[PDB]
């Protein structure tokens, strides 16, 4: 696992979400279920807790995107970048922005939201990417038709621990 540059990570263990907005792709209790997933997977393996706000600004903000949209950092039209994510720190840090150029789905059909957003999050949370080829921050979207296995990999949860270590009970 690799860990950012001056590891920034999360100085709390309680950390806010909101979802900005929703993609018409899916309807909007399969996008909720996307991103509780996929904070779900990390929050299993940390003393990290999520609780979410529907106002005001919440630590990690969730929004879908087409080309510019706020950053530096546009979109790019249907695959390649699927989504990007901002290491912790305050304001846009923490942020996650989903290409909606992507047909995101909950299957593998299309671009499965919950795998993304579970690999996003990570970044969120402050991990970089992996070298490890079976690890959730690896680069690398297959599109895994089998999310009946997913797990975290060891190098997922070495790399999330070593930043808030295990859970606490
Ligand atoms: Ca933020
Ligand atoms: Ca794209
Ligand atoms: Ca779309
Ligand atoms: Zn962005
Ligand atoms: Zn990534």
């Amino acid at each position: 696992f690799r860990t950012f540059p001056g590891i920034p990570k999360w100085r709390k263990t309680h950390l806010t979400y909101r979802i900005v907005n929703y993609t018409p792709d899916l309807p909007k209790d399969a996008v909720d279920s996307a991103v509780e997933k996929a904070l779900k997977v990390w929050e299993e393996v940390t003393p990290l807790t999520f609780s979410r706000l529907y106002e005001g600004e919440a630590d990690i903000m969730i929004s879908f995107a087409v080309r510019e949209h706020g950053d530096f950092y546009p979109f790019d039209g249907p695959g390649n970048v699927l989504a990007h994510a901002y290491a912790p720190g305050p304001g846009i840090n923490g942020d996650a922005h989903f290409d909606d150029d992507e047909q995101w789905t909950k299957d593998t059909t299309g671009t499965n939201l919950f795998l993304v957003a579970a690999h996003e999050i990570g970044h969120s949370l402050g991990l970089f990417h992996s070298a490890n080829t079976e690890a959730l921050m690896y680069p690398l979207y297959h599109s895994l038709t089998d999310l009946t296995r997913f797990r975290l990999s060891q190098d997922d949860i070495n790399g999330i621990q070593s930043l808030y270590g295990p859970p606490p009970d």
